[PDB]
């Protein structure tokens, strides 16, 4: 008689539902068809996998008491695939970081799929020692007749190997993200008042000293942030004449050209700063979801002599459904904190699905 059946059951279809709208929203609606975006699709992938595949089968082993009710030889490949899709959401979440942080030093699907297949297979190769050597010795993958990793040196080399290589790389290069877009509003609102304070300085103007320095120190700050170099050029050549009262007009006519471009420039940052924090939300709520599992597990291995494994062993099989759980929610961050994904999603539950 297990509770716990009625509970898990809940678990499994949020995931493989949203995962699957989420892999929808991606293959569908054009306004989601960038790269950052690509990589959102492969991560639903593997959620929506962990969910047909590997969740299940949990669920099956609680209701026989973790005495595991299937084929031998599919224990050590079920671990497989429970290592593997979790490694991927890692190394996935890693990838998102890293490449939006070498997106920001720089001015295509054949960019992504080129990555995703450069991620699963280092997710493939990663997990790869578990069926080669479990499905020889049934004892790296059974502990007592209950199916679960039994090999120490696997869950320590795997667990700093495949999850402190990426997330240390990961939390970097989040935090360095922020650190470049902080500088680049910084730097943006400086030239707002070098352009700015200059405006002010060749309308007051007398001579063609004031609108000659003043446009010059204009370019060379219009040459920090395209077409509005030429405009300064073509009112340049005015100064030099010594035609004032014209290069003075010509100037409220650069102000109208410079309005419009900051803006442009400063929503394109303040988009990438809500965007920079959606997917840090997507980050946050894995790592601490995962976080008593990881932790337990590892002191598993610490404290096999001083303490009660069967306590030990009752919290790895209640603090494994708190990450499962991270697979439903990567779907509810998007619903709430994309306007694009909500749409399509609240389109998708009306069956009607033409953008
Ligand atoms: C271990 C194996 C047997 C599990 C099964 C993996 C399956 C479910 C995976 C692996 C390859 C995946 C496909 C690869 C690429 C695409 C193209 C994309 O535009 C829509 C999803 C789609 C069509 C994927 C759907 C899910 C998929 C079919
Ligand atoms: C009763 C006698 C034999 C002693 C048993 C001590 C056992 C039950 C103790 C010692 C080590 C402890 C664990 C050490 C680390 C963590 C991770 C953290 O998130 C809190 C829970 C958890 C998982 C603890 C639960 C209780 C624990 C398992
Ligand atoms: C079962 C469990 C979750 C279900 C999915 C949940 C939501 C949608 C979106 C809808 O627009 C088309 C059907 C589709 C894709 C369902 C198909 C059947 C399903 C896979
Ligand atoms: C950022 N942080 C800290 C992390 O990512 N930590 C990680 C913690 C471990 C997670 C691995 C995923 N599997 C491992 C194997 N597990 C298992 C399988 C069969 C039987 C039994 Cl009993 C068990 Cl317990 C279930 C979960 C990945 C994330
Ligand atoms: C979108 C791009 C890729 C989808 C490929 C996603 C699926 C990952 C590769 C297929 C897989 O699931 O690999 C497990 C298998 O056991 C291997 O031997
Ligand atoms: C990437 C991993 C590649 C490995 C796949 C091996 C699959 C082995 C699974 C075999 C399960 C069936 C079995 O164990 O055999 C008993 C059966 O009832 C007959 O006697
Ligand atoms: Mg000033």
């Amino acid at each position: 008689k297990n509770w716990s059946a009625l509970l898990t059951a809940v678990v499994i279809i949020l995931t493989i539902a949203g995962n699957i709208l989420v892999i929808m929203a991606v293959s569908l609606e054009k306004k989601l068809q960038n790269a950052t975006n690509y990589f959102l699709m492969s991560l639903a992938i593997a959620d929506m996998l962990l969910g047909f595949l590997v969740m299940p089968v949990s669920m099956l082993t609680i209701l026989y008491g973790y005495r595991w009710p299937l084929p031998s030889k599919l224990c050590a490949v079920w671990i497989y695939l429970d290592v593997l899709f979790s490694t991927a959401k890692i190394w996935h979440l890693c990838a998102i970081s890293l490449d939006r942080y070498v997106a920001i030093q720089n001015p295509s699907r054949t960019k992504a799929f080129l990555k995703i297949i450069a991620v699963w297979t280092i997710s493939v190769g990663i997990s790869m020692p578990i069926p080669v050597f479990g499905l020889q010795d049934d004892s790296k993958v059974f502990k007592e007749g209950s199916c679960l990793l039994a090999d120490d040196n696997f869950v320590l080399i795997g667990s700093f190997v495949s999850f402190f290589i990426p997330l240390t790389i990961m939390v970097i290069t989040y935090f360095l993200t922020i650190k470049s877009l902080q500088k680049e509003a910084a730097d943006l609102e400086d030239n707002w008042e070098t352009l700015n304070d200059n405006l002010k300085v060749i309308e007051k103007a007398d001579n063609a000293a004031q609108v000659k320095d003043a446009l010059t120190k204009m370019r060379a700050a219009a040459l920090d942030a395209d077409i509005l170099v030429g405009q300064i050029d073509d009112a340049l050549k005015l100064a030099n004449e010594g035609k004032v009262k014209e290069a003075q007009a010509a100037a409220e006519q650069l102000k109208t050209t410079i309005n419009a471009y900051i803006q442009k420039y400063g929503q394109s940052i303040s988009n990438e700063q809500k965007a920079c924090k959606v997917l840090g939300i997507v980050f946050f709520l894995f790592v601490v979801m995962w976080c008593p599992f990881f932790i337990t597990n590892i002191m598993a291995v610490i404290c096999k002599e001083s303490c009660n494994e069967d306590v030990i062993g009752a919290l790895l099989n209640v603090f494994v459904w708190i990450g499962y759980l991270n697979s439903a929610v990567n779907p509810l961050v998007y619903t709430l904190f994309n306007k694009t994904y909500r749409s399509a999603f609240s389109r998708y539950i009306q069956c009607q699905y033409k953008e």
